[PDB]
């Protein structure tokens, strides 16, 4: 469990819940994702949201779900095993829409950009993770709504963060509104949506899919696992990992943490 | 016939002008526009231009050229009929300016996609079709243009609508300018394109059109439809076209209008 | 020679310094490039920068470096070679960062399109070639960037040119800042890009390229060499280069010199 | 309808529904599915795919269309078996497909998502025999035949070709005689072995990238779409409704003829 | 120089200019297009391509090309030619193409974007006799025969294959006796007529599909650019001034010799 | 440990250390790479690859692998070799790759770039003898091979095929016998050198556009981090553990046995 399906006549939510860890990505609480995903197909309201309760959408996986000593390729299955769950939302007969408030970091920005719509706080922190323990795995999947010169600026400078309505001006959301706004916005779109025949809904999704697919959004996907997979091997990387084992988190995180690349350009008068 | 041609040293303007059905395409209007495309391929001035007459750029296809009876792969072609006409201005040798003021609509909204260079009236209308009869069709070419998520708020809410500013915005028009400078907009620009050699500016356009067959611009066109035609078929989509043998098309209209997503953001203080 | 490296502790830049020739590329120099490029793969700084000494970026390719009399695949295989020199960038194991300030014109624009990251002045004037002599070959680079709108709009004007401002907000730079901004904001930058582990830098750069790839990136330069080298035989492309063998290059600009696109939009009110 | 049998080398996954001729159920592919899951981290370090009796299976169920649901119902049905398949592309085992007897129609799809397919001299690999649909079979077919012979598949109603046919259009890897077809199988599952299982399991990722590249993942993308437009053509349900109301080997007799193979050959 | 023969399973488009071994000509090209757009919806269930008398086609003729009208103009020219090729390719009705004797040049081009392809054993495919050109036709077989014996094919002046050869490679479904290409062709069509037409448009849309997710499309989009940059190359157009001003035989016999295959043959 | 033999129709670069079986260091790799740049321009039209002695290469030698520098250090050093082979891919002249005896590993990598391959029909063409890495050959085979047959050589361990079988898969162009090899390829290049080389250059851009939209080069674009990733493993690093403190013969010997072919053979 870790995560909440509250129903409604126009959308469904399907929320995490986990307010011990931040809504943080458990193994556990990913089954339990997929199978009210799964669920939703044909059960419920015509369109499908996605949010978090309490303080934030999500802070992303659990640490512990790394384990160095099941190897390589097993690392590599793991991390394919959570994408797809995420193209489960993009193959879905449903319009799904993401709803984030407060943080979203790592694994969760991930999901999100498997969404049809995303609807952000304007003060929601999108987040790298905050220490540089694996990479090639979130910003590959933003570069079909960024481009790539932002989602190599994300990528590049660790716990490199946007605020809401930066993502929605770099095109990763459909748009930044109040934080108290964030829900009831979604469910105005949707009891639009809610007017169109189901089949509709599903058949102007798989369509536009095609596009998608047919500009890469599918193979842009198939080496992620892999790559994040080699860098949780390198030597320098696990001595960080290894840091952990002794230290607080703070006093690691803080080691990397900073200013962002957009506070960067502010300051120098952009 | 309801097209015409009208020459000019910088642009030749085809112009759609059936005022009596406000501008929407019929088989023989699009007959005639290929004609005249086919014609400036090697007559005329150097840059092509595509606008309304009267009120507004097109309200889209004829619901009249719809023929349930045909079945459901004859209509496949139609459907495909009408994207390679549009693909015809993608191939052709000049550059196509494609300028729109007023209603820009459904189907017309498609082949504006496939133009080189679009300008639109800061108050233009760009919207889908006003009943959810079809689908799948028109916003998967917006894909390149718009991103995926534009694309897929577009297509989901019913008569879903946007301004020139906004079309703008989001990427489908180079620029939004008033209404009155529309026309001579393009006439300014054509008349410093029109320095360059034909030759030039021919292959200048294959060369970007190559970059973006790369990126997946024909191979998304190649099952849309498919995707029209299927939802053509759907029970529930009958019975709404049903309706239309009976009532006021303003009845059924208005039990589908209403706020589109740009204004939904608005009101929840995008 | 005529380019220059300046070490330093988290950024080496990579200096164009040809101030007799308002920083154009000659083969020579573009050989002593590619040799730097090479050299600091694994050598020095984490983060490499290239930039321009002086009064601009660069002015683009020396006009002597084409030569009519070698032929038409000779040609293609130079302007080909230069292509690659760009994808060295690309293919790079450390981010590489492109500092533009004053003009960068021609196949200089074509070099920055293969950056991670690229910061602009405000001011800087990013152009096409003054005179129409060539094409194809510059503006295709630019359609993951900014769309095929202002692609085409970009490459179907004659010396067309917009600004750093402009720039950013196509999306063909991360950022417009002061001129005097342009060096610190990118070292503010590699500063905090500094603190990952090469090879993160590496692997998420290696694994945002699979993606660009899987959207057409590298397709999409496989025909621009031929594109270009076709046009450099058109004979009125070669009637406009004679016209430099008699008279002043300012003439035979000024034939061509005006109003860019952005400032015929501004003009009617955009 | 299914059943697992366990090996040492190979874990085959077995149809088996004789009333049926092996027919695809949805009740059937459900327990596939559930099987193909459950060995991805379970037994033996590759998995197979067979059918027992006469043949591998003859397909898709008539009953599982039903008209009555809608296209796009239609269309996500008929995706969700392309799904079913996919897993084994996705799977992290080499799958081993052995085909003997008839292979008809979806089954000759699902086969197209094997590593490898061993396939008996004799069999049968056939369209439907009667056109009922389409665009969804063939398609599968192009990235190991070609264009030209799926097309000439595609395009003559009950078209067939036999084992060694397949095997030389590239379809299958090899044919071998019947009684061969299972134990050059667990021959070929006793080599892999050998290699730890991250290999194979990367080896095959890395493969399967290089087929993606080439288009594999979407040339499928609409073929569920092709074949719920052609369950509604007028001509296919006036065919469709022959098979409620006449005898099935009168329909099937109205279609049955010469492959384009036999054309082939007595043509020289 | 192009006629139609009406049939009740096949219409054929006959290439019918003795006079010029029924090279194509802008005129005769302009029909033959005008005819395979009327065939879209009028006549046979099939579509059919071929030659009459000795050959299919020889080719282009040679005066097509205007070394006046500049290298763009010739880019246009030369992609107006793909697009009729392409036609085909699009068309909702199979087309089959039936090669005799001599396919030389861009007829070779054309009969890639064919469906089914039949040849006669006999028949010589020949890139060009002289290498006034080069990246046309070889590129659209890359898809059907792979890049190696694309290549091969190619680097090689006045390199042919024969049917036989063609069948081998893929390029062909079969290769058949001369006397047995037409009625190998119609027999295929009459199994194909028992199929409803709106079957055989999707089936082929479908596969259509599969083969533009592979690149088949996209493979196209310079070959025209490549082609009419090496009509400018100066030792092209040295060659090319041989031909306005010696006999065709002595600069003919200046490239013709073995063929790669004859090559590989005579190496054992 | 590499040599250039000039020529007039071919130049030939010539893997020479017999003392390793023309295996791969850093150091002839950088030669190699040195003389392949270096005709770009200069010399014969045609280039070709070969090995002397009794092979043509069998593969890396093994001290490449550094443990020490870490993983992406391994995935740089092994796309560095991918684009050395690329650039006989990029190259302006035809290039011929003709094989004899062994080709193992990487230098079966190599061969998939070539843009003919000629084969000795004797020649054995194999995978690693030992699971020590994967997914960095094979997937270069697709494009060539297809899927099956590349999946089929890459999941056994040492599996192996003859000239012949590689002439029959698509990897060479033909296999011809051991002592023919060459003079087969010289034969062919002098048919090539009467084109203008202008003319063989584009002709190979325009057919490597057509490879590239059908994914040829982003089929590529992680093969090294598949096979840097398996280096890792356990199992692997336990496997490389044998080698530096048993015999090679020992290693070798307990993973040795029947190819695939050789199994499909058997069973008929």
């Amino acid at each position: 469990d870790g995560v909440r399906l509250e129903e409604g006549d126009a959308i469904d939510w399907i929320v995490f819940d986990r307010p011990q860890a931040a809504n943080s990505f458990s193994a556990t609480l990913l089954e339990q994702f997929s199978a009210l995903v799964k669920d939703r197909q044909a059960n419920g309201a015509p369109v499908l949201g996605i949010r978090g309760s309490g303080r934030g959408f999500s802070s992303g996986m659990d640490l512990g779900e790394y384990n160095a000593t099941s190897g390589p390729t097993s690392d590599v299955l793991r991390l394919s095993s959570y994408v797809e769950r995420w193209l489960d939302l993009w193959r879905h007969p449903k319009p799904v829409i993401v709803a984030v408030h407060g943080y979203c970091i790592g694994v969760a920005a991930q999901l999100a950009s498997f969404a049809d719509i995303l609807v952000v706080a304007e003060d929601a922190m999108i987040s790298e993770p905050t220490i540089p323990i694996g990479g090639g795995f979130i910003a590959p999947t933003w570069v079909s709504h960024v481009g790539s010169r932002h989602a190599k600026e994300f990528a590049f400078l660790p716990g490199n963060r946007i605020d809401g309505r930066m993502a929605a001006a770099w095109g990763w959301a459909n748009c930044a509104v109040p934080a108290s706004e964030v829900i009831a916005c979604c469910e105005s779109l949707a009891q639009r949506m809610k007017l169109m025949p189901p089949a509709v809904l599903a058949m102007k999704k798989r369509s536009i899919n095609r596009a998608m697919e047919a500009a890469g959004f599918h193979a842009a996907a198939s080496a992620i696992a892999e790559s994040d997979a080699l860098l949780h091997l390198e030597p320098e990387v696990t001595a960080i990992r290894n840091r952990l084992r002794t230290e607080d988190l703070k006093a690691v995180v803080g080691s990397y943490a900073g200013e962002s690349s957009q506070e960067i350009f502010q300051r120098h008068g952009g």
